[PDB]
């Protein structure tokens, strides 16, 4: 009977562990910032300054062994790996001839990125969330930016979860060509540029390392010693509060598609392929990846890329490797991991790829109905209708008819329907496809009664310029503004119009507006009736669900209105 071994706190680093080291005062490439271990390095300090030490020790978590080793003297050092993350009730036994004696048990921490060794995420959402009974079977998607944790003061425990399946986090990018995130500024691409230090061309990164593990969150009890912080160590405690919600990280997006037009050569699809890999065993949140490339063919942000002939190709070959890859997961892990696509509707855009090749490897595919018409020019409209307007002229919807200049229309008009008609008509299975809703307006300043042709249709009115104002008011960017923004300053608190705004509904396209015609100002958005309706349509096509672009700019009118639309 040697004496019970008693554990040095301070020689044991306070028994914290983790099998991810993370920089958190240093910013540099990816693969100098981050270290993924499959096996932590456990190391215990253990004393005996009284009676006899014995000759060897066992230690034990939740009662089961996981090493042993000789004692020497008094002080003795236990040196061991452990590849499961998680809090273990930790004991160390001190072993002679005579017998064996137990240390009182304490708790050992050892960090993973699948968060088993935090607490469920506490929320704080804003109550205007209501809670439903939702079908677990139908899909209710947003979109979380890395970003809105700044201005838009918008964090992971604001989210409201239990409304959710499917949380997109926007956006990873791809090391190399990548001119188009010049046009975001704000030091963007300098951002990128270091991140991808030491990284080769078309592997994954991390964008923003401070916001995605570095930020310290009082909400999570984030401290100076914790081995994981910001969005990322939050979005862990979130999957141990709901375990059944997918948490998918979105690679690409408008400004970060750059790469994917060299996907053509199967060996970047190879490298890229890889890296995602990688990325998903380093943080184990992650249940598969969504891709958004805009656009196979072209007509993103690089007006000098695209390719009408291998792009849709290259497309399919990317998802069909994708998942042989995450197939490899899947036998490796035991977990289920999803594979989806956020895509334009456009015709123009859908016509580049086929889809119904493609779909067969992925789970689902994320229809951006929405962005039918913005302040890119000024030619108003809706931006994310289900069906076409009032505002538009003869055969114009079924790209039949003929424009002012009597120059026949390329394809069917911008809208919800028709997007979602191509893609069934290509042979995709409704059930896979995700309707979107939109989460924020876009709108125009100078469309005043007089260059109206309907007296009381504003879309069929002229724009000077992009909708004007402040970030206070949810204008972020001229030209766009969030719904939340929209309700608080030009609808009020029932659909009354305020500050000089009158609300409009256009009952063929399911459709509302906000316009001021003083100003001239006009904006096309989602409310309750259209999310209603595209609900409606949802479950009568028998389509996967809805998802929407982005729950920071939702005050919780959007998201009920999805549930109740499904319901
Ligand atoms: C039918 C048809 O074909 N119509 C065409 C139409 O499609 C075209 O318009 C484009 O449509 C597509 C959809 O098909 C849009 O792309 C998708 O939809 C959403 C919403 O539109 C896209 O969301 C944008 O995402 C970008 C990133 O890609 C966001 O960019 C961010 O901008 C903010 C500023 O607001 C930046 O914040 C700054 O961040 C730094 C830190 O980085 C911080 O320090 C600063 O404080 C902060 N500043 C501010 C002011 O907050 C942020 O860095 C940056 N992020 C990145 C990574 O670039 C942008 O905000 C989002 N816009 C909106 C609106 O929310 C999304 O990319 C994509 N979704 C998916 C699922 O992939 C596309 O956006 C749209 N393009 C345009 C130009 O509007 C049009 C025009 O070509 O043609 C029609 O024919």
């Amino acid at each position: 009977a040697p004496t019970a071994p008693s554990i040095d706190m301070y020689g044991s680093n306070n028994l914290q562990f983790s099998k991810i080291e993370l920089a958190m005062e240093t910013t540099s490439g990816y693969n100098d910032m981050v270290k993924y271990h499959e096996l932590a390095k456990i190391k215990v300090k253990f004393n005996q300054w009284s009676g006899t030490s014995g000759d060897t020790y066992n230690v034990y978590f939740d009662g089961v062994k996981v090493a042993t080793g000789a004692i020497t003297g008094s002080q003795t050092t236990a040196s061991f790996e452990y590849g499961q993350g998680g809090l273990y009730q930790m004991e160390i036994e001190a072993c002679d001839a005579t017998g064996c004696s137990k240390s009182a048990p304490v708790e050992i921490t050892i960090a993973d990125t699948d968060g088993s060794h935090l607490k469920p995420l506490t929320m704080n959402v804003d109550p205007n969330n209501k809670s439903y009974n939702t079908d677990p079977s139908i899909v209710m998607g947003t979109y979380f930016v890395e970003w809105g944790i700044y201005g838009r003061d918008y964090t992971v425990d604001n989210m409201p979860v239990d409304n959710l399946t499917h949380i997109l986090y926007g956006f990873i990018p791809i090391c190399g060509p990548n001119e188009s995130v010049k046009s975001v500024g704000g030091n963007s691409f300098n951002a990128l540029q270091t991140a991808c230090r030491g990284v080769n061309d078309y592997e994954v990164v991390i964008h923003d390392p401070w916001a995605a593990y570095q930020k310290s969150f009082p909400q999570a009890g984030h401290e100076y010693s914790t081995p994981i912080k910001g969005n990322y160590a939050m979005l862990m405690a979130l999957k141990q509060r709901n375990p059944d919600l997918k948490i998918i990280p979105s690679i690409g997006g408008w400004t970060l598609s750059d790469p994917f037009y060299d996907f053509v050569d199967k060996k970047n699809r190879d490298t890229f392929v890889a890296s995602v890999k990688k990325f998903l065993k380093t943080w184990k949140f992650y249940d598969g990846v969504d891709i958004d490339w805009m656009f196979p063919g072209g007509g993103g942000a690089a007006a000098d890329k695209g390719d009408p002939v291998n792009d849709g190709p290259a497309y399919i070959a990317l998802m069909r490797e994708l998942r042989v890859m995450l197939d490899e997961l899947e036998a490796e892990t035991g977990r289920t991991y999803e594979l989806t696509s956020a895509i334009g509707v456009g015709y123009d855009k859908i016509e580049d790829v086929d889809y119904a090749d493609a779909v067969q490897y992925m789970d689902y595919i994320f229809a951006m109905t929405y962005d039918f018409y913005g302040g890119w020019n000024n030619v108003p409209g809706h931006q994310t209708a289900l069906y076409c307007g009032s505002f538009m002229r003869p055969g114009q919807c079924d790209g039949g008819g003929v424009d002012e200049n009597g120059e026949p229309y390329k394809g069917p008009a911008y809208t919800a329907d028709n997007g979602i008609q191509l893609l069934l008509a290509q042979g995709v299975p409704a059930n896979k496809l995700v309707l979107g809703t939109a989460m924020y307006g876009r709108g125009w300043e100078g469309v005043t009664p007089d260059t109206l042709t309907d007296p009381n249709d504003p879309m069929t009115g002229t724009a000077t310029g992009k909708l004007k104002g402040s970030t206070a008011q949810g204008v972020w960017e001229d030209g766009v503004i969030d719904y939340k923004g929209i309700k608080s300053f030009m609808l009020g608190a029932n659909n009354t119009g305020i500050n000089g705004f009158e609300y409009g509904y256009d009952a063929q396209a399911e459709a509302p507006w906000v316009w001021n015609r003083s100003t001239g100002e006009l904006i096309t958005f989602d409310d309750h009736r259209s999310v209603l309706a595209k609900g409606n349509y949802a479950k009568s096509l028998g389509l996967a669900g809805l998802f929407s672009w982005e729950i920071d700019a939702d005050n919780g009118d959007i998201l009920n209105a999805m549930h109740e639309g499904m319901a």
